[PDB]
DNA sequence: CACGGAATCCTTCCCCC
DNA sequence: GGGGGAAGGATTCC
């Protein structure tokens, strides 16, 4: 069993340089502006040249500036980069029919067939880091493992612009050497709790009784880190299909009143439609984000799809079941389109 | 200062043989 | 008791 990860490098980044040449070698930003004011916002992400210096996804845009004041500074172009994205899978296609993009710049391929052991599957790697850098002027990082858990592991060990196997003998003392929270799919909170667990390796899942991981991490969870442990995990390669749709957009101000927010609601909504194309939705929730940023949603599911005038009518209710129900000001308000016929 | 988007799981109902 | 779902939120990752 062979999978094959691959990652575009600070892709978002990696495609301005591409589309304009002269930023290569320069701190390079990719900026979204929520437009409060003067450089509000965050960074999507950032060249290497700009992340030797702390400037990364996540910060707000004026502190990066702070750290980098002559860096090139970028508004986020999804569209651009998602077509660009589809291309490069494309080329992927073209080398196992088994495939599942994980994510605008992510994706696994199961070459069991094609490779026969790990050397030629390294091979296989540099044809492809090879094409993409050739067709599309992108470089990527590589990891190859057996299975996607380790295969994406591989890569972020590799990256950037790497390739990397981590062969059976690695696993192993993976499973006993790596840091827990270097797993895929253990941010903070899990791992967090699972310090006081006394789990701090993979290893550690195996010396807990089953019942009390899944109480305090959950089962679905306890079941995936104890497979890993036991050199037990592998879940197939399979393409996935979008399950969702929605926009969220942040207001000039905080409000509560709904004849101010609702513009910005329909706006919401309009675009998510555009975005839809073809794509039918029965359930819609409307998700505003309160001014201390904590999330809330109201939603529901109709018994048939739903039309745009629909959409705005029962957008407007649930708005006025969140004001009804929660007494802080509103900073982003937005809609999500689910369960299409 | 803290953006925008989406999947998946966890809980808590709630209806019902 | 337990199947079946819908809601609202928790959590992770891009
Ligand atoms: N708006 C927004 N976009 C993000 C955020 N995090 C990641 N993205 C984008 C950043 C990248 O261009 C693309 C994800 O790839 P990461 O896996 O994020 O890789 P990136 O290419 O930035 O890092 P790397 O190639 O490994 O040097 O998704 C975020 O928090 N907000
Ligand atoms: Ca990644
Ligand atoms: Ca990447
Ligand atoms: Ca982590």
């Amino acid at each position: 069993m062979i999978v094959l990860f691959v990652d575009f490098d600070y892709f978002y980044a990696q495609v301005e340089e591409v589309l304009n040449p002269s930023l290569k070698g320069k701190p390079v930003v990719v900026c979204v502006f929520s437009g409060r004011f003067e450089d509000s916002g965050a960074v999507a992400t950032a060249n290497y040249e700009a992340r030797k210096f702390g400037v990364k996804a996540g910060i707000p845009i004026v502190e990066a500036k702070k750290i980098l004041p002559n860096a090139v500074y970028l508004p986020m172009r999804k569209e651009v980069y998602q077509q660009v994205s589809s291309r490069i899978m494309n080329l992927l296609r073209e080398y196992s029919e088994k495939i599942e993009i994980a994510s605008i710049d992510e994706a696994y391929l199961d070459i069991s067939d094609k490779v026969r052991d790990y050397r030629e599957a390294y091979n296989l790697g540099l044809e492809i880091k090879n094409k993409i850098l050739e067709k599309e002027k992108i470089t990527v990082t590589v990891g190859i493992s057996k299975n996607k858990v380790f295969a994406k592991i591989a890569a972020d060990m590799a990256k950037p612009n790497g390739i990397k196997v981590i062969d059976d003998e690695e696993v192993k003392r993976l499973i006993r050497e790596l840091d827990i929270a270097d797993v895929p799919g253990i941010g903070n909170i899990t791992a967090e709790k699972l310090k006081k667990l006394g789990i701090n390796k993979l290893v550690d899942t195996l010396s807990i009784e089953f019942d009390k991981l899944k109480g305090m991490i959950g089962e679905a969870k306890a079941k995936y880190l104890i497979s890993l442990a036991r050199d037990e995990y592998n879940e197939p390669i399979r393409t996935r299909v979008r399950k969702s749709i929605g926009r969220i957009v942040t207001m000039k101000r905080n409000s509560r009143n709904l004849e101010e927010i609702k513009p910005y609601l329909f706006r919401a909504i309009e675009e998510s439609y555009y975005k839809l194309d073809k794509r039918i939705p029965k359930a819609i929730h409307v998700v505003a984000v309160t001014e201390d940023l904590d999330i809330v949603s109201r939603g529901r599911t109709f018994p048939h799809g739903i039309s745009k005038e629909t959409a705005y009518s029962e957008s407007v209710k649930l708005l006025q079941k969140i004001l009804e129900e929660d007494e802080r000001k509103i900073r982003r308000i937005g809609v999500r389109f689910s369960k299409f016929i």
